[PDB]
Order: C-alpha cells, then sequence, then structure tokens
DNA sequence: GATCACAGATGCTGA
DNA sequence: TCAGCATCTGTGATC
C-alpha cells in the first residue's frame, strides 16, 4: 500500500561484518552503504528495521551455544521489525538429524518474539534481500496514508536509541518520543520528574525512577 | 497433543504423513484458504521452491497473498527446496524482492525447508508452539545504562561511578573529564559526547 | 457545556 | 509475536 520511491538507498554495516562480501555486493547495486559500530544486528535498514545476517552453519553453531536466543531477545526488544536472514542451507551436513532442532528454533524465533526469517543462497541474495528491504521500507504512503517528517538514519540516533531503551519503563516508542521532545540525551538526562512525565507514555511512577536512577550517589 | 487441519487438497501432499507419525493429530477440513490450519489465528501455506517461483511471475502468489492476509491474523509461507531454483537463477532479484515484499508489505512470514521433513517438523513446532536483565537496586541500573556505552565494561562502569558518583553528573562531564577515567580514552569519551549531544 | 474520578480499553515494555 | 500491566481516556454524574 505505501506508494512513493523514498530517498538515496542507505544502509548501515556493522563493523564486525564490514568483512562480508556483502557490503561491496550492496554498494554494488547501488546502495550507499556506511560502515559504524552499532549497538546491535548487522544492517540498519531503516529507522525500525535491524537485520542479524548468519550463515546457516552460524545459525545452528549458535543456536546451540545459546547465543542465538540471547541475541533474538535483544533485537526484539529494541527494533519494531527483526529480520534474521540465514545464508546457506537452512540446515548443513553437519547438523543432518539434529533438524527437529534447528526448524524448533525457527519456529519460535518466529512466534516467540516476532523475529522474521529469510533464507538466502549466498551473500548475493543476502545483499538482494537486504536491497530489497532497504527499498521496500523507505517509500511513503498513498491513499489515506501520512506521511510523516522521518528522522535521518543515523548510528548515533541508534545508540541514544539504545540508551534510552536501557531504563526500565522506557521501550522502543517512549526512547523514539522521549527524542523528539527534548531533542538530546544530556537535555533529557537533566529535567525534572514533572518534565520528564510530561511523555506521552510515562507516568509519575516511571518518573521517579528515571530520575532517583539519575541522581542517587553511588556509594 | 497438537492437532492441525489439514486442507482436503493438501491431503495428496508428503507432508501430513509425516506429521501424523511425529504425534500430531492430523484433521481434514475444508479450508477456506491455505494449507494447515494450526489455530484459528495462524494459517500456512505450503508451496514447492519452484511452485513459489512460478506463481510469483503468474501474479497468482501475491493474489493468495492477499487472500491469506485478509483473512488471518498470522500468515506463514513454507518454501520446500532452495529458494532459487536452477530454472530461475538469473531472476534471482526478482524472486528475493518478493520474498521482501511478502514481509513488509503482507506481514506474512517465510519459513525456507529443505523437503517434505522440514515442513512437517517446522509446523509440528507452531502446532505446539502455540499450546542485568536489571531488578530494582538503583546502583545496578546505574552499572547495567552505562554499560549500554559504547566499549564501556562493568569494571569501567564501576569506575565512573566512583568518579562523578552520580550518572546525572557523568552525563554532564566534559570529553576531558570522562576520557581520562580508566577504560575509557580519547576515542570512547568523543562518542559518548557525541552519543549524549547530538541533537535529533 | 464543563469538570472529574475512576474503571476499563489501549498501547506499552520486555521478552 | 504477545503477556502482563502501566498509562491513558471516555463515560456519565454532578454543577
Ligand atoms: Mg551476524
Amino acid at each position: 500500500m505505501l506508494e512513493d520511491p523514498g530517498g538515496r538507498p542507505r544502509v548501515y554495516v556493522d563493523v564486525r561484518e564490514e568483512r562480508s562480501p556483502v557490503p561491496s555486493i550492496l554498494e554494488s547495486l547501488g546502495v550507499q552503504v556506511i560502515p559504524k559500530q552499532l549497538p546491535m544486528g548487522d544492517y540498519l535498514v531503516s529507522d525500525s528495521i535491524i537485520v542479524e545476517r548468519k550463515t546457516s552453519s552460524d545459525f545452528a553453531k549458535s543456536l546451540f551455544d545459546g547465543r542465538l536466543f540471547e541475541q533474538a531477545s535483544r533485537l526484539a526488544e529494541h527494533y519494531e521489525t527483526v529480520f534474521i536472514i540465514v545464508e546457506g542451507p537452512p540446515v548443513p551436513r553437519r547438523y543432518r538429524g539434529r533438524e527437529r532442532s534447528l526448524y524448533a528454533a525457527m519456529a519460535a524465533l518466529q512466534l516467540d518474539y516476532g523475529i522474521r526469517l529469510m533464507n538466502t543462497m549466498d551473500p548475493k541474495g543476502t545483499a538482494l534481500v537486504i536491497e530489497s528491504l532497504a527499498r521496500l521500507s523507505t517509500r511513503e504512503g498513498g491513499q489515506r496514508i501520512v506521511i510523516h517528517k522521518k528522522p535521518r538514519l543515523s548510528d548515533v540516533r541508534e545508540w541514544q536509541l539504545y540508551i534510552l531503551q536501557s531504563f526500565p519503563g522506557i521501550g522502543r516508542r517512549t526512547a523514539e518520543r522521549i527524542l523528539e521532545r527534548f531533542g538530546s540525551l544530556e537535555r533529557f538526562f537533566t529535567a525534572s520528574k514533572a518534565e520528564i512525565s510530561k511523555v506521552e507514555g510515562i507516568g509519575e511512577k516511571r518518573a521517579e525512577e528515571i530520575k532517583k536512577i539519575l541522581m542517587t550517589p553511588y556509594k
């Protein structure tokens, strides 16, 4: 339903991912690819889409590490839309028979925290899926769809949001609202019980908690 | 014991037999659309990889996607086989793009399985499956929050709070003040203040 | 036609 | 994706 094509295709790569064949492929499809340290995940696609890239075997490996679902729930807490892209065959040779595990995980990542899975065949596939997501999610809409003014994509904003999210009571939406209000973390970290409760979604109780955290001296 | 309703016309599929033999109660119903009804909320659509592709290029896939999405809260399309069948090497851009569009514009969820075994494993999983961290002492929330800054460990978070005794105090300290803390140099300090001070 | 208090709907966080 | 519950809101009783 969203109609209009958006701006210059742009995404941020986390540094740990920078190494991939993926970024060069991405640039080769005309996507601007900016390598930065992101709080989480490997590709920042739009303000509310994070992408975590995993080879089918790292998918497997981290399922049994315990790594997978910790990472999973973090991503799902902080971004409104999480894509895990699995690159290569869903079940690698080395992992046959353990398939009941793998597919079960997939079904759980999907139902438990609403994460979204794409399976790609190679880097180029991942690079295509990322590029399409980038394009699709930009796009401002047509019939009866308001267009809002949208914050420019940045890593610095992402961390500003990651830092706000770490507070009790402060989640995805509120962190955003806190930024539009105060314009700055430091202006926010400086306001009063009163002013922090002005925010849609925060009450006296959560405001008190926040203030008390900001101010209580450390023994 | 998970129940799943299988549509009559899916019943030629190899999948349901495997389902049966994993303890899933396979019941045939006459489905309004879809291949397996996993709950009232959750419908599954099973397509072979080159069926997915064939129907991408017919324009049936997106028509089907439409009805699935309108008539059910959650929609899965399980695509059995490699995402890009040989017949379609060279149109992959078109395939993945459709996968992107299915998820962002229709909200539809995809799985990719390697064969009927996987598809049945996935279905069974869903059938069953729908059947810090921090806790409030202020001192601890403090060490948590600081530790979500780039580069900052627990030991550095400690030392930060030793020097400045308060977050509010740290959050307003000078680049020079901050970068002197042990385990925060110029590099990490620059980022911190950039984070602290960059406007919307 | 305005306030208000409060009970229950909304919409969030946190996973 | 969704439980659990904080925050918000619509309602209707009163002035
Ligand atoms: Mg990764």
